């Protein structure tokens, strides 16, 4: 599918379906977002919204966490697992009140070179918090977009490479709603049965083959 119908069919979707009512969509900042984003990584929406609004309860700002003792900070992290999140969430905080004079990066490197925080997620918080012209590539966009009939398995440099097809179909205009479209998409395009109520069906290779079990690739 032409890449300037993909961002037009998703941000029209979006416009109708769009539900960005979750804290973190709202009053957005770099700090707000990022923190969501870690917080996302690895855990259910439904269960990080508690902890979201108490994070930002006992942490209004960055340098909160950042000066809070880090046994608070894995305490209240207790629910949420992977705790290598937590301490890296927590050292992250520590670089931006030390190198950053407590205003959250707003530059791609520097928000890159955050522990805890890759190429993806830079481009999230930028993107979503700011507008800045940057693609996403999590598991959800990995998805959507391997079932361009992308079979290799991401895992694999060639692929993952390949995948990086999220630039081509990312626009400026409107990144925030694009990004926030296609992480819901592929969170609501499910690993097995996908719900084909999906604005890119009349163009996706998967769809028209009923062949979605073989995008992304499985590690061989
Ligand atoms: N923006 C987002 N919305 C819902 N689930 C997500 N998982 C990762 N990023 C997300
Ligand atoms: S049409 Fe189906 S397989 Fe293709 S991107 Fe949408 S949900 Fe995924």
């Amino acid at each position: 599918m032409q890449a300037s119908q993909f961002s037009a069919q998703v941000l029209d979707w979006y416009d109708k379906y769009g539900r960005a009512t979750l804290p973190w969509q709202i009053d957005k900042t770099p700090y707000k977002v990022w923190l969501s984003e870690v917080m996302l990584q690895q855990t259910q929406v439904a269960t990080v919204i508690p902890y979201f609004e108490r994070f930002m309860a006992r942490f209004p700002t960055v340098t909160d966490l950042a000066n809070a003792p880090l046994d608070e900070v894995l305490h209240l992290w207790t629910g949420l697992g992977y705790y290598a999140r937590a301490r890296n969430l927590h050292k992250a905080a520590q670089q931006v009140a030390t190198l950053h004079g407590g205003k959250f990066p707003e530059t791609f490197e520097e928000v890159a070179a955050l522990p805890g925080v890759g190429r993806s997620t830079a481009g999230a918080i930028l993107s979503l918090s700011l507008g800045k012209h940057f693609p996403i590539l999590d598991g959800n966009v990995k998805r959507v977009l391997a079932r361009y009939a992308v079979s290799g398995w991401p895992g694999k440099k060639e692929v993952e490479n390949k995948l990086w097809l999220s630039e081509q179909v990312t626009p400026a205009v409107g990144v925030e709603r694009f990004n926030q479209a296609m992480m819901d998409l592929g969170a609501m395009c499910t690993r097995s049965k996908p719900k084909c109520l999906c604005p890119l069906q009349n163009g996706c290779i998967a769809a028209a083959n009923n062949s979605w079990a073989l995008y992304p690739g499985k590690k061989p």
